[PDB]
């Protein structure tokens, strides 16, 4: 019979709550372009002897979820697919990235750990 008195009938889990809570988020997938550079770490070796008039730092740019492929100091968002080149002395690396494509999940959130609040 009816366990539990009801059986956590109202409310289980996502596949239930999709009723209300809905997974998609904006009718657009979001799942990353590259996993191969989603750790910042990872993504460290993506510029692989980057160079030191490039633009910004190799670093930085991972932490704005870019990676290198190669094409001088063109860099693009392993994540939504963003790439940039032309860059200039001033235009932070994402700076640009959400410039030419605000769309990018990583950019709003930034994601990851970085808690504080
Ligand atoms: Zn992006």
């Amino acid at each position: 019979r009816d366990h539990f008195a009801l059986d956590r009938p109202s409310e289980t889990h996502a596949d239930y709550l999709l009723r209300t809570g809905q997974v998609v988020d904006i009718s657009d997938t979001i799942y990353p372009r590259n996993p191969a550079m989603y750790s910042e770490e990872a993504r460290l070796k993506s510029f692989q002897n980057w160079p030191d008039y490039a633009h910004l730092t190799p670093r930085e740019l991972a932490s704005a979820g870019l990676y290198y492929t190669g094409i001088g100091d063109q860099v693009q968002c392993f994540a939504c697919g963003g790439k940039l080149k032309n860059w200039e002395p001033g235009d932070r690396a994402w700076s640009e990235h959400r410039r030419h494509f605000p769309n990018c999940f990583f950019v709003l959130g930034r994601n990851l750990n970085i808690r504080s609040e």
